[PDB]
């Protein structure tokens, strides 16, 4: 735990939160680092616990022993949680990809929808109700939602969302979403601007944010670009920068810091060797759990 938390600062400018991620085996893999979570971080998104494959494995049969423990050690310690994710082509069952009938996707869908979120209805701040549907050139993805159901799956999705827990912020998230002018930026923009003329419930757009070195100082323009949308709020949902560079790090906070629809950060991952891009040392804290420079320095930028 760093004495200094980052998360309390970055609060201290009118922001939600600067958080990170877990689960199970992170959270007791060692005393470190889940002592580095309740000092220094101050929401939490579970890593893998609420996908659909580790949610509904089979047909409306669904296991909730790892979310359970994540949601339950977040709210025994104060952390918000966003919750990740609802409907995305990755991760997914080969029992729902194989549906070609679009009734019995819709109902499928929903019925995910709708048991994963009422288990939790009331204690999370937001969903990823929909994740990377885009296209790098800001089409529609050909996902099984998309090939079976159409565009329409969208609005199914966010207005079941909206219904089930009034509660949450409902968030559409993608990577890539980096620089002003990019393809996919461009597509997300134009398609939020169309969803929410028609009355789509999309409180906001995530950003994952996994950048390379040097990636950080195009952030602050993709997030002014974002903004555009119309969304009532914009998040870094997934940050990590390969080689953890101070310049890149700060560069990323006061992208979000500087922009007012910008509630909130989200490091992917605590400590790099349980990092899911672990040979680019991406993160904040090394490998024997200590803060490392990027992390002092996001403290002394705030
Ligand atoms: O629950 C996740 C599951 O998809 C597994 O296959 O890969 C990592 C796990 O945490
Ligand atoms: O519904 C309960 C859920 O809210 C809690 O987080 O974990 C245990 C479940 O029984
Ligand atoms: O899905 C991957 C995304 O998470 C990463 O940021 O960039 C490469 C993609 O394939
Ligand atoms: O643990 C990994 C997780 O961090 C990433 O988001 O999805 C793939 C998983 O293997």
């Amino acid at each position: 735990q760093a004495s200094v938390s980052i998360d309390a600062k970055f609060k201290a400018h009118g922001k939600k939160y600067l958080g990170t991620i877990g689960d199970q085996y992170t959270l007791t893999k060692n005393t470190k680092n889940p002592a580095i979570i309740k000092a220094d971080f101050g929401q939490l998104t579970p890593e893998n616990s609420m996908k659909w494959d580790a949610t509904e494995p089979n047909r409306g049969q669904f296991t909730f022993s790892g979310s359970d423990y994540l949601v339950n050690f977040a709210q025994s310690n104060g952390k918000l949680i966003r919750g990740h994710t609802l409907v995305w082509h990755s991760q997914l069952p080969g029992w729902v990809s194989s549906i070609t009938d679009k009734n019995t996707l819709i109902s499928v869908l929903k019925n995910h929808i709708t048991t994963v979120m009422t288990r939790y209805k009331g204690k999370i701040y937001a969903w990823d109700v929909l994740n990377e549907i885009f296209n790098e050139d800001g089409s529609l993805r050909n996902s099984v939602f998309y090939n079976v159901i159409g565009e329409d799956y969208v609005r199914i999705a966010f207005e079941t969302a909206r219904s089930v827990d009034p509660n949450a912020k409902l968030y559409i998230n993608d990577y890539n979403l980096d620089s002003a002018g990019y393809s996919k930026v461009n597509g997300m923009v134009s398609h939020v601007k169309k969803w929410l003329a028609a009355g789509i419930p999309i409180d906001g757009i995530g950003s994952q944010t996994h950048l390379g070195a040097g990636a950080g100082s195009a952030v602050a323009g993709a997030l002014n670009a974002l903004a555009s949308a119309g969304t009532k709020e914009i998040a870094i949902t997934e940050l990590d920068i390969a080689g953890a560079s101070s310049t890149d790090y700060v560069n990323v906070v006061n992208a979000c810091l500087n922009q007012a629809k910008c509630v909130g950060i989200t490091v992917w991952g605590v400590a790099d060797p349980d990092s899911w891009r672990s040979s680019s040392s991406p993160l904040l804290f090394d490998g024997n759990y200590n803060p490392k420079a990027a992390y002092n320095a996001i403290a002394n930028a705030l």
